[PDB]
């Protein structure tokens, strides 16, 4: 069908999304947001989200993505602290708004050369927005550093190695207790962003069409194919056809 | 006529000017830049120049200016330095204004700095050769000698300011600060009637102020010899200048 329902999506760079031809009910933090049509989307680094997509245009693509780099995001997050002044609930985690056609000339206008003119557009716009702070703030709270962007890190540097809580500890210098609550503070566990970690590496290298599923799963670290595929089920509740077929 | 041309306009806050109803040659070290008709100007802080202004409509204003304050400039400089990283030139600059970058300059508002400073943003980052404007924004957010002794200066316009009065406030000597400001080709009299000239052009723009208003308030004892000393300096009578910019 038009219709798919996809669970544990990872939201790891900052995302604004243009809903286009897809209607959106996102489920996070045991709330609903329901996007519309023509609807602009600002979905914060980190939030663990479920949504159920109704595609309008069954030929065409659902939505229109615009991540933002540990770079751009960051520029964008000083541009505001300057511009706007210096400085826990999903309302304010994710945030639909709608878009004018005016907006809409550089909705066409956005390109990923002139990171520079991007940057500056994304000024432009949350300048001419209505209740802006909201948005504002997700920018700004979505640049800091916690145990699961370190972690992250460090496990994206061999994501085929068979990591432990062990090897955690040993790297940063401290005992599995103490990592493990470095983690628990945050709702999290290392087997948690480990396979996010993989699981949104192998959505990407899939959408790629660059690679097959033996190539992905021997690239996140997973041994057979099969294994891989199940996984990817489990996890997404797709099998990473419905997800390609989808998009 | 519909003519004027005007004497040692000083620009003391960087200037976005818009052309509007008006040909404008400007003239500053010993060069010439003609602005044209419907067009975006921008002049760095600083800049000594003389312009001949050519009305095409009368009744109506020459242009549409847009000044900014040393902290608005301050912060958009910072925010161009987060983004991006001798001539008059580069300091004189004049390009052409599309629909899209005017229906912006019409979106403009003197409360919301935020939105007007990310404007500026926008407008910056949709022009060819854009380099050349940020490099001004950015060199007329410098602050040197002679803007220090313009503020102090600016403390009480009234005061019968001497070179002691100023080499005694940066505790040094008077050969060091005649030789600082001469540096930018200044001097203790050319900063203090620029300031005096300076502020007595924008209270005679506001139509709310007297000649001896005027006098008074910039420093000045008797309206005649302020109105002398405008004519010398600007070249134009006090009326002609208002006139002209209606």
């Amino acid at each position: 069908k038009e219709t798919i329902k996809i669970n544990n999506i990872m939201i790891a760079k900052y995302t604004v999304l243009y809903t286009s031809n897809c209607i959106m009910d996102i489920y996070s933090e045991e709330e609903k947001i329901t996007c519309f049509s023509n609807r602009l989307v600002f979905l914060e680094r980190g939030v663990n989200i479920s949504v159920r997509m109704q595609k309008q245009i069954l030929s065409e693509k659902p939505y229109v993505a615009f991540r933002l780099n540990g770079d751009m995001l960051r520029h964008l997050k000083d541009a505001l602290m300057i511009i706007y002044g210096m400085s826990r609930s999903m309302s304010r985690k994710i945030m639909t708004t709608e878009v004018n056609k005016t907006l809409l000339d550089e909705l066409k206008n956005i390109n990923s050369h002139d990171n520079s003119a991007f940057i500056s557009s994304l000024i432009y716009l949350i300048s001419k927005l209505e209740n802006n702070e909201k948005i504002i703030e997700s920018i700004y709270i979505s640049s800091v550093s916690f145990f699961s962007d370190k972690v992250r890190n460090l496990i994206e540097k061999d994501l085929s190695r068979k990591w432990t809580l062990g090897i955690i500890a040993d790297a940063f210098n401290a005992s599995e207790i103490t990592i493990r609550k470095r983690l628990e503070s945050e709702n999290t566990n290392f087997n948690q962003i480990l396979m996010q970690l993989r699981m949104s590496k192998a959505a990407l290298l899939l959408l790629e069409n660059s690679y097959q599923i033996s190539q992905i799963s021997n690239m996140i670290g997973i041994s057979s194919a099969s294994y891989f595929i199940r996984i990817f089920n489990k996890h997404y509740g797709v099998t990473p056809k419905q997800f390609f077929t989808y998009f």
